[PDB]
């Protein structure tokens, strides 16, 4: 009944050469582990080696085009660096970015290894940069390579070639590069929550509404539940796990759960504008719990108070630790109610349970 834990201080490299207060820090997983230190949760746990992935492994989800210019970077001078950043959406680059998305990809599936061997029962990833925003063919919003999209076709290329995956991606933005990777799939489940604001909130594409709900044999296996025009918090978001999340994913039957665990939801967040709590991120890990025989791999997205997010990260390492889930102190925003009941009407054609 182990726990896996995954962190790598050499993660920290990668780094904004020319604006140190970029809120991407490299002390977001440092912060998590000392806070996982003081709630000495960190000896309860198993630690995962790092390691990087291959370039092999990237092209399970990636181009050769992308592997190879993100490749380049590592021996490219600070000039070129800056146009290189410039010419995606909402990326920095320094000469250690891509051995640090490497190593954030092949710590999490020495993860899902440790996982689908029956090594650890679940796991956490505090790894960094992130990966949801990263496409096929390009970096995007922080995001050089599609950590939890890779991970799912990892965790089958050493099972079998359609193990049933779930991902979760409880960032307050949408999965830009999860959902297109997998928009044909119905192998991997892609459930996202997040801020949409009729598109006008990151990543700023009406690929991120309810009427997305995947195409060919994935129609049905992308479920987009969208947030507009309130400060969405712990209520919202349980009634999302109670009415959607969470009877789609107990009829998909997973064998394996990612979670896309961005903490920028939470309260406190400067990019976000959500209050989630941290024991609202508990509840959460504990619903999935109960999906796929306990198999949960928790990996880093976004999130950027580095106090919301460490206590956030820890209050779900605790839950898979098999802590009792803290208690929980409200009516929905209208807005959620209508959002939740879109969504109901997009997929209760493709789920019997809703
Ligand atoms: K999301
Ligand atoms: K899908
Ligand atoms: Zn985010």
């Amino acid at each position: 009944p182990i726990t896996g834990l995954v962190y790598d201080q050499r993660m920290m490299l990668h780094h904004n050469m020319w604006d140190s207060h970029h809120p991407e820090l490299p002390q977001r997983i440092s912060r998590i582990f000392s806070r996982h230190e003081e709630l000495r949760l960190l000896s309860r746990c198993h630690r995962i080696p790092a390691r990087l992935a291959t370039e092999e492994e990237l092209a399970l989800c990636h181009s050769s085009k992308h592997i190879s210019i993100i490749k380049s970077s590592e021996h490219m001078k600070p000039r070129d660096l800056n146009r290189l950043g410039d010419e995606y959406n909402s990326i920095f680059i320094s000469n250690e970015s891509y051995t640090c998305a490497l190593l954030a990809a092949g710590s999490c599936f020495n993860s899902a290894q440790a996982i689908l061997t029956g090594q650890v029962r679940n796991a956490v990833a505090i790894v960094r940069p992130p990966g949801h925003h990263a496409e096929k063919d390009t970096a995007c919003g922080f995001c050089f390579f599609n950590t939890a999209a890779l991970t799912a076709r990892y965790a089958q290329s050493i099972t079998r070639e359609s193990l049933r995956v779930l991902i979760v991606d409880w960032d307050v933005h949408h999965g830009n590069g999860t959902q297109h990777i997998f928009e044909e799939d119905d192998s991997v489940l892609y459930i996202s929550l997040h801020r949409y604001e009729d598109g006008a909130f990151f990543p700023n594409s009406e690929d991120a509404n309810y009427d997305k709900v995947g195409l060919g044999k994935g129609r049905g296996y992308n479920v987009n539940i969208p947030w507009n025009g309130g400060k969405m918090g712990d209520p919202e978001y349980m009634a999302a796990f109670h009415h959607l999340v969470m009877p789609i994913a107990r009829e998909f039957a997973p064998e394996l759960v990612l979670v896309s665990a961005g903490f920028d939801a939470a309260r406190g967040d400067p990019l976000g504008g959500f209050q989630v709590t941290p024991e609202g991120y508990a509840h959460l890990t504990h619903q999935l719990m109960s999906l796929a025989a306990g198999r949960v791999l928790i990996i880093l997205e976004g999130g950027y108070n580095l106090t919301s997010i460490s206590e956030s990260m820890s209050m779900c390492t605790s839950m898979l630790l098999g802590d009792s889930p803290p208690s929980l102190d409200t009516p929905l925003k209208t807005s959620a109610t209508v959002s939740i009941n879109n969504v109901l009407r997009a997929h209760a054609p493709f789920w019997s349970s809703l």
